[PDB]
């Protein structure tokens, strides 16, 4: 609560996707201009960085620092984590579609083009008063499903290439196309593992003991992933190099 | 037609809810030993995944890659788009009932336990010389008719909260909480779902002309809207849970 409080009026966007107060107990409510969003009242604004109203939000308001506003207005790409002040900006890929936040203690301003489908599951607990209870819970549920998805692809990578062990040769392209999807995986998320790494030890204010945890934790499945990815790769090399052999046994 | 055909007498498994070979004009004819199955000439062959011949074949047949076998067990919850390789796995549900599916351009493994009335539409323009012409059609009716549901049920359900708006004017515990249970069930499976429309419009499969993706891609965008109505009306329901509690 070292922070000022703002108005509703101050972060209510007309063409938000969602504009919300975290109601404390895994619920959400409709941001009004009259609500005070005070670290007990986490507002969450989630834009579509191309939607009129929110482009010039973005673009003028006093609650961003200069440097941030074209970040989120999509000028980014690389997993990253950056500071400025009390401040915190953050970029994430899902499987690549991105999601860009700045964030403090009081609140949360993300923006997208393209749908990220890990924050449905968000939106979906809150809707079902089950989310994130704070800023800091929010963040490490948004990463939690973030690497859900991305557990769950890199697992299906790996069972399509198993397959393809054993189950003659494969069809033309293919084994070409799993490798694609492998080092595209390992491109992004190596950087992102990063991140998660980096703010279960930074000291946030708005991270507690348990979110600092909860996030390693996520760290390390991902971490276990990209272990998994670089197993992946080195078979589709083995793979294709055999395949070879059998189409010269012709 | 960079597949080779598949026998007939490969597929057919005498408890399928109908095998059907498509005459590429918009209609079926029931499919038999003899007949060739391939992507001009595709087939559709639906199960239930209880029936003992359906789940042997199911088991057994070389047709299905071994890592889809088990899905189109009932070993699959959330809508889902996997390529695997040739073939293509979805998972999709209707509104709670799950249907999945394999399919190339030559022929359609589809599974379900309890019925997907979805499917009848499919069914009927088929009977009728009208339905799908191949492999990529199919998919797009298919989806196409299960977003009718939905969107209709979807429709519903913001109308009963209108109809319950209009007593509170004229002024039943749990009714609301009944009601806001429904939105999120529907808003929990239909999001991902929105989600396998999106890639199939995005994917580049062989058997899907462009004009398939324009049209999966008016479907992603509607369920897209229907996601936006439910979210209004679990909303509605928040302020109307006030609107009764002053009273
Ligand atoms: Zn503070
Ligand atoms: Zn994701
Ligand atoms: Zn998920
Ligand atoms: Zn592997
Ligand atoms: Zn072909
Ligand atoms: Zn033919
Ligand atoms: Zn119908
Ligand atoms: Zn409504």
């Amino acid at each position: 609560g070292h922070m000022e409080a703002i108005k509703g009026s101050d972060v209510n966007v007309p063409d938000a996707v969602f504009a919300w107060l975290l109601d404390g107990r895994g619920g959400v409510k409709p941001l009004e201009d009259n609500d005070v969003i005070d670290s007990q009242h986490p507002c969450w604004l989630h834009l579509n960085y191309t939607h009129p109203d929110s482009a010039r939000w973005l673009a003028s308001t006093p609650l961003l620092p200069n440097n941030v506003r074209d970040a989120l207005a999509g000028e980014s790409s690389r997993p990253r984590v950056s500071r400025m002040g009390e401040g915190t900006l953050i970029t994430l890929r899902c499987i690549l579609v991105a999601m860009r936040l700045y964030m403090d203690e009081r609140f949360i301003v993300s923006t997208r083009q393209r749908k990220v489908l890990a924050l449905d599951d968000v939106v979906s607990d809150l809707q079902e008063g089950t989310g994130p209870v704070d800023c800091g819970g929010w963040l490490v549920d948004v990463c939690d499903a973030l690497t859900d998805h991305a557990s769950e692809f890199i697992e299906e990578l790996h069972d399509k290439i198993i397959d393809l062990e054993d189950n003659q040769i494969p069809p033309r392209g293919f084994l070409a196309l799993l490798r694609k999807q492998l080092i595209v995986m390992r491109r992004y998320m190596a950087p992102q593992r990063d991140v998660y790494a980096r703010l279960a030890s930074e000291r946030l204010p708005w991270m507690s003991d348990d979110h600092r945890r909860r996030m390693q934790d996520i760290a390390d499945r991902l971490g276990r992933g990209l272990d998994e990815i670089d197993a992946c790769i080195a078979r589709t090399g083995i793979m294709a190099d055999e395949i070879a052999q059998v189409m010269q046994e012709s």
